[PDB]
């Protein structure tokens, strides 16, 4: 029937896949406005689709969003226990708004609707709804990694989370290892029955699990990359190594600066002839662990440039700013090397967008972290372990001097994979699998 | 007859710092024996290293790792330097560093002794050696001994906070002559001395304290201006010559100094950030290059300021940078003086804004290096000793970042006629108070004093 999409924020990107499914049918996109202060539920309609937003109180945002989502789940799911900041009033807050959002979404549902829930903010949502009587087919997709038991079981509230996740009919993950980790955690807590492959029972409750590796829109990226500057006419001499991501400790930005320093240290042949540009807009800047990383990068930029810089050559361009998506695609195109080395990442679309944006007759080289979800598919990238800075240095030198013949063959294999598994292929696979599920 | 010069830091016969440059030029006018530290550590016991290069004889010694620690890193650089630059919060006084300082002053006095002739005139340089005359008098040398302090002398409220302030004052009175950079320095000394004891002053400049007689005077250090013009007019190294024809659209703001907290580098960066924020017309059209070689890197205060400076470079470029334009170039590196002079010449603006500075040679070098037919603009802190002389500079208070930014904007848009006017007046002063003139006045005043006798 109608498709109901629930996510932390709505867009009146992840957008194209969600908007895509919800267009092939229509329905509702329900989510928080992204603003605060106190009100009746706001709606905007455009054909078969409606957008539904709502505000949050200051205290509710703090406990649920700033604290539990961003200071407990985010760090823990990225294998950063040292960074989790669990307090009880935050866990209560996270339950309270999940419940509240079940209330608000109640007068809008219809008995044959399908329901698609997105991401770590809404883990207890299936539970809140089923408590309020809903029996519709409910699917969940987790965009970030799912951690092994040894990490997950450290959450003081891990057993509740596991119980509630089982109130979904379908659980979708970015990779196979995420799927197994979730099943591993459950198995530690309770007995699980695998009737047949990817169909399960625990505490009597029934549910299915599957891997849906999220992708991009290859044709669209190609268009904006090829679009219509003086800097380019000036730099036919300098090869550009380029990185872009949110300023987040999962991304391993300081380890990246250290690998670049290592390149400059052990490969003097490149002095004056290469540049590294890192774009990193501020994200979640009111959490302490984020401010920590931000000051580190300021210091590291100042230090590396001060050491290796010359009167007419600045080795490192660090820009703490947001750039528009279309512009970035063009930058990908003229960049000789794409540096994507996160410490832990659900997928990382940046790595996919980089390959999609390349001129296929003269493509740049992708250097990719083994811990990004994308490493499972993009096997023709230069795969690296970011904890070995000298290996990342070695790979960067390898990428800078790679013959056009090898550049083309790696790039084509990777573009092949990205084409087959589009954003549209992603969203169709989820919705189809969700439909085959028999409701209770 | 013979001039004996003593300083900690020497210029090597064949490092950033104004003392060694000043003395080197001073001795090229004079001739003499230059006694001082080689710069190396270890083999403290090896004989004096004697090198002859024209009319200058060098004699150098090594220091032990431990002598370096106490005399240099602890007391000179962590007690005297911060205090004399009005940074009492940075002073790390403990009694063993003081004892260390006196011990090596005495050790050095023993080493000089056998090289002294009876009619030698002795010129001691700078804060490392305040107790030197006193060690010499104790070993019966009755020669003319002059002292020149290259840094400011702080007012009584600051100076008197030094636990050891009274001994320092007592020992300074063992010199026959004391020279200072500015009248304010000379007056501060006399003020401090007056609090401790009755000083009898005749004229303005002639004194007795504890029955010791001595003279004070102001000798603002200068440069060798024609020589700077020649080294500045030379061609750039082939690499940088090629680069120079790319900075034709961009105006250059240039600064150079040791990475020292006296130099106000963080505040200067904040002034530039203010230029960027309040004068957006300059975006993509200017560049500020800061050359800041590490100085005294084993002292905590110096490590702290370096970390502050690094953060600010990263932050300001992170905030105001663009894909094809980096506003600020920070270089934690030493550059050859001759290269620096050429860089001064092609810069449009010299930014010289220390919080406290004994004189600041860089500000004078900057004006001497300019092409008189197309000169850049000096922006100068009122707290540099040189601001007493370089009156036609753009004088600013680096505590007011907006006033520094306004001066930057004014310097960047200044007409050719105003630039020449300003440059000529400053260059006139610099030519009249030559390094030759400095040396000449000091030595001549010293030769006018009759030696004490037994
Ligand atoms: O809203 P933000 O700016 O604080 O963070 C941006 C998104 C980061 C996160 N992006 C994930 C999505 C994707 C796309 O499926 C993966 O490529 C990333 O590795 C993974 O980090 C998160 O899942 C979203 O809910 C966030 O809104
Ligand atoms: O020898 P360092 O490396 O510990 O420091 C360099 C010099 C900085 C200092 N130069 C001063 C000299 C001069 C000119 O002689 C003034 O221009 C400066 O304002 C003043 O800071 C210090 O006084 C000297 O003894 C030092 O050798
Ligand atoms: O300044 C920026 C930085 C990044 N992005 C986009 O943000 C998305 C980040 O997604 P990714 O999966 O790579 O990382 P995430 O932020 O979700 O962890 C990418 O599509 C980028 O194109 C952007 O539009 N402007
Ligand atoms: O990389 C550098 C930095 C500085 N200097 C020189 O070091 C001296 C600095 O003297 P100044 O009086 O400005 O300050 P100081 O360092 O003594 O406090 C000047 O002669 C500069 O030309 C240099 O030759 N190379």
């Amino acid at each position: 029937s109608r498709l109901v999409v629930v996510s932390n924020r709505i867009a009146p990107g992840l957008a194209v896949g969600i908007l895509g499914a919800l267009k092939a049918a229509g329905g509702l996109w329900f989510g928080w406005s992204g603003e605060t202060g106190n009100q009746p539920l706001k709606k905007v309609k455009k054909g078969n689709i409606t957008w539904a937003s709502f505000n949050l109180s200051e205290q509710d945002l703090d406990e649920y969003y700033n604290q539990f989502s961003n200071a407990v789940l985010w760090p823990a799911f990225h294998y950063r226990l040292d960074l989790v900041q669990f307090q009880r009033p935050a866990w209560d807050g996270y339950l309270r708004v999940n419940a509240l959002l079940a209330d608000k979404l109640l007068p809008l549902l219809q008995d044959d609707d399908i329901i698609w829930i997105h991401d770590y903010h809404l883990l207890p949502f299936a539970h809140e709804l089923r408590k309020r009587g809903v029996n519709n087919r409910i699917g969940f997709f987790l965009h970030i990694p799912f951690p092994t038991p040894e990490i997950f079981n450290a959450l003081p509230t891990y057993d509740t989370l596991l119980e509630q996740l089982c109130d979904y009919d379908l659980l979708g993950f970015q990779t196979e290892n995420d799927r197994l980790a979730f099943l591993d955690c459950l198995s530690n807590l309770t007995r699980v029955t695998t009737r047949s492959a990817k169909s399960h029972t625990a505490w009597g409750k029934a549910f299915r699990t599957e891997v849906y590796p999220i992708g991009i829109e290859p044709k669209e990226i190609a268009k904006q990359a090829a679009g219509p500057a003086q800097l380019k006419a000036e730099l036919k001499n300098v090869q550009n190594i380029f990185s872009v991501e949110r300023l987040d400790y999962s991304k391993g930005l300081p380890e990246r600066f250290l690998a670049y320093e290592a390149l400059l240290e052990k490969y003097p042949q490149h002095h004056g002839k290469i540049r590294y540009t890192q774009i990193a807009p501020t994200s979640r800047g009111d959490v302490q662990a984020y401010q920590d990383i931000r000051h580190q990068l300021e210091n590291e930029a100042g230090r590396i440039n001060g050491k290796y810089g010359q009167l007419g050559w600045t080795p490192l361009y660090y820009l703490n700013q947001h750039f528009d998506r279309k512009l970035l695609m063009k930058i990908f195109r003229y960049s000789d090397v794409g540096l994507v080395t996160p410490l832990r990442d659900g997928m990382n679309l940046v790595a996919k967008e980089y390959v999609a944006a390349q001129d296929p007759a003269n493509p740049g080289v992708l250097v990719l972290s083994q811990f990004a979800g994308a490493a499972n598919e993009l096997t023709s990238a230069l795969i690296v372990n970011p904890y070995d800075r000298d290996e990342v240095a070695a790979a960067l030198d390898r990428a800078l001097t790679m013959s056009l013949a090898e550049r083309i063959s790696r790039h084509a294999e990777m573009l092949d994979v990205i084409v087959k598994n589009d954003i549209n292929h992603w969203q169709e696979c989820f919705i189809s699998d969700l439909k085959q599920i028999v409701p209770r």
